[PDB]
């Protein structure tokens, strides 16, 4: 709407372009999401305004004028993807990784308890500020509306399960956890089958033993090659035993055996968690 002056194009999300904008009246800086309108979408989005948590990017306003749909969110200056790029040579300090992971799990714990899923977690969706905080952006939009990155997609999704659960977010989070530690995407697939195979080649091809019902998945093929599971110490060095233990539980094949956000918060890996301040260059 004309109540804002598009400062700059920040990014091109999944449901539209995101702009840094200044609210004429208030003068506050915000993130304007222009979505290119179904009745259900409107109600669903409306519910998200109530979803308030310190680690969730706040949805301030929903502008539905002239049959257009604009979403106004709070603004943060940097995403995790850029921060990781800037730390590519020295790597993010373990205390900070531990802090970010802990906060993200709190955010997820909150959303999951409300039956709201993110469905598309990725480094680009994680925003940070100068004060050591990190927040989940785009939460709940997937459900609302319905080259994309498949790197963080859970296996049940890739195998055709249409009624997936909160467990998919934990998988995505596990992949991100591994990436921060090693400074390399864990499963960088370039197609659905390529994604599935990179997963199988590291965690082993799933069978009815480790994942009951897997052979009945819609896209499961008896012809899938059968790879053996690799040792985690080789996959995420030099993460300590607590960390590897936590990661393996986040990457369980069976959605039901995958650790929940809430249980993850009580893992020994977080015994010594603190809240460091990152040195951000804006
Ligand atoms: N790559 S970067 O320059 O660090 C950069 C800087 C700022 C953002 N922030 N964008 C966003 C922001 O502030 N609030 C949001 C709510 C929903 C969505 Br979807 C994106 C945002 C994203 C990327």
């Amino acid at each position: 709407m004309e109540n804002f002056q598009k400062v700059e194009k920040i990014g091109e999300g999944t449901y539209g372009v995101v702009y840094k904008a200044r609210n004429k009246l208030t003068g506050e800086v915000v993130a304007l999401k222009k979505i290119r309108v179904p009745s259900t979408a409107i109600r669903e989005i409306s519910l998200l305004k109530e979803l308030n948590h310190p680690n969730i990017v706040k949805l301030l306003d929903v502008i539905h004028t002239e049959n257009k749909l604009y979403l106004v969110f709070e603004f943060l200056h940097q995403d995790l993807k850029k921060f990781m790029d800037a730390s590519a040579l020295t790597g993010i300090p373990l205390p900070l990784i531990k802090s970010y992971l802990f906060q993200l799990l709190q955010g997820l714990a909150f959303c999951h308890s409300h039956r709201v899923l993110h469905r598309d977690l990725k480094p680009q969706n994680l925003l940070i500020n100068t004060e050591g905080a990190i927040k989940l952006a785009d939460f709940g939009l997937a459900r609302a509306f319905g080259v994309v990155t498949l790197w963080y997609r859970a296996p049940e999704i890739l195998l055709g399960c249409k009624y997936y659960s909160t467990a998919v977010d934990i998988w995505s989070l596990g992949c991100i956890f591994a990436e921060m530690v090693t400074r390399r995407a864990l499963f960088p697939g370039d197609s659905e089958i390529d994604q599935l195979f990179r997963i199988f080649r590291t965690l082993g091809t799933p069978d009815e033993v480790v994942w009951p019902g897997v052979t009945s998945m819609p896209d499961y093929k008896p012809s899938f090659p059968k790879w053996a599971r690799q040792d985690f110490s080789k996959v995420v060095p030099p993460l300590d035993e607590d960390g590897r233990s936590l990661l393996s539980q986040m990457l369980h094949y069976d959605p039901n055996k995958r650790i929940s956000a809430k249980a993850a918060l009580a893992h020994p890996f977080f015994q010594d968690v603190t809240k460091p301040v990152p040195h951000l260059r804006l």
